[PDB]
């Protein structure tokens, strides 16, 4: 029953995060329907991620006061009607109108989780984490293959159908904040991944119409990355797991290092499939390290308030991709969306810069 009403949730993990990166594989698509260009669609994942950032603190806030497993059908419940909506979705407006109903169950999801994994009871969390882990390798990928047979809107409503089963999974099993702002350590962590967050989003929102649009491929090939970069995670993710317990702050450096090399290295090693690939071999590698290994770290540096912890990680998160989207938006409609990999590399320098300083501060872990 732990591992079950907790595998449940991993699963939910993997739902919602699989959700809000779906539209990566989907840029194509979801343009051609609505008569628009490639990029002008991205900046739903910027609407999406700025709800996200505005409400995940305030949604908690008001939401903690009675929050049973009540609450959990609730977001499936508006997940789920949401998701009905994009299918039936008649502009790009009503779409984007659609992502924020998922954003608000987003929301409230993700301060919330981290928690209940631990109420069943450890080490719930990596399980979560394997969840948000396997939404980039199977989640993303798999929603591109069925978006290219099936198309966008059946992509979406396919999501719908995964919510239900599993919310009748979920319904089966059932029964402050100054601290933190004064935890330097802690901020100068929420700071790091604002940053680098938006560094990755500035190149990764649009990936696919660049491997297409700029770098000819493909929309095989553009799905052949997705997938290399999903696996590249799960060696990633796996280095972590076994390794991340301790040199953490060597591995985010490097992997912090890594990813500006192939920020910059876009262009260059694109016309070149296999050098593009190999790109996506250390890209992803570092996508995950990076990302589980702030996870981790804030849970580290906040025992006595997790969840708030977590519910600051899931906005701050989600500003660094409305960033990132938003910034490779403009350079690609602005100047050229080839800039897309070098813009991104500039805050990318930053990070590795702002890593290596604060692990010589506080070197303090465990
Ligand atoms: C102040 C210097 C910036 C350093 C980063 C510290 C975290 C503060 C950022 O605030 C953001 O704005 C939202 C608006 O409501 C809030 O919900 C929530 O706090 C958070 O997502
Ligand atoms: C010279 C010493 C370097 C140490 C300073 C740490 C880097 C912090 C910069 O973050 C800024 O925040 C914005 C998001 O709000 C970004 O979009 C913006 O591009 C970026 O400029
Ligand atoms: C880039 C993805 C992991 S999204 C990210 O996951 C985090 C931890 O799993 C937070 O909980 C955020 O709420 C969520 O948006």
């Amino acid at each position: 029953v732990a591992w079950l009403r907790v595998v449940t949730l991993a699963v939910a993990a993997f739902i919602f995060n699989t959700t809000e990166f779906v539209p990566v594989g989907l840029l194509s698509d979801i343009a051609q329907s609505f008569h628009m260009q490639t990029a002008q669609v991205g900046i739903m994942l910027t609407i999406y991620a700025w709800v996200v950032a505005l409400m995940s603190l305030p949604f908690m806030l008001m939401t903690s006061q009675v929050e049973r497993r009540k609450l959990l059908i609730c977001l499936f419940v508006v997940f789920i009607a949401s998701h009905v909506l994009s299918f039936l979705s008649w502009s790009f407006t009503v779409l984007v109108i659609s992502r924020i109903g998922v954003a608000f169950a987003h929301a409230i999801f993700w301060s919330i989780t981290a928690s209940l994994a631990i109420r069943m009871a450890a080490q719930a969390l990596s399980l979560i984490a394997t969840g948000t882990a396997l939404a980039m390798v199977l989640g993303l990928p798999l929603g591109r293959i069925v978006g290219q047979y099936f198309g966008w809107r059946m992509t979406f409503f396919a999501i719908g159908i995964g919510a239900l089963i599993t919310l009748l999974c979920l319904i089966k099993l059932l029964p402050s904040l100054p601290l933190l702002f004064r935890r330097p350590a802690l901020m100068s962590i929420y700071l790091l991944t604002v940053v680098v967050v938006t560094a990755h989003y500035t190149a990764y929102s649009y990936i696919e119409p660049f491997v297409q649009n700029i770098a000819g491929f493909s929309a095989n090939f553009a799905t052949a990355l997705l997938l290399l970069l999903g696996g590249a995670g799960i060696i990633g993710s796996v280095i972590f797991g076994k390794l991340g317990n301790q040199y953490a702050s060597a591995l985010v450096s490097t992997a912090i290092a890594l990813l500006l090399v192939c920020l910059a290295l876009l262009l260059p090693a694109a016309n070149s499939e296999i050098h593009l690939g190999v790109l996506s071999i250390f890209w992803g590698i570092a996508m995950m390290i990076i990302g589980l290994g702030m996870q981790v770290k804030v849970l580290a540096l906040a025992p006595d308030a997790t969840d708030v912890a977590m519910a600051l990680f899931s906005g701050i998160f989600n500003i660094g991709i409305g960033a990132g989207a938003l910034v490779g938006n403009q350079v690609s409609l602005h100047w050229s969306m080839s800039m897309i990999g070098y813009v991104g590399a500039v805050p990318a320098f930053a990070a590795l810069i702002w890593s290596i300083i604060i692990f010589r501060r506080w070197p303090v872990t465990l």
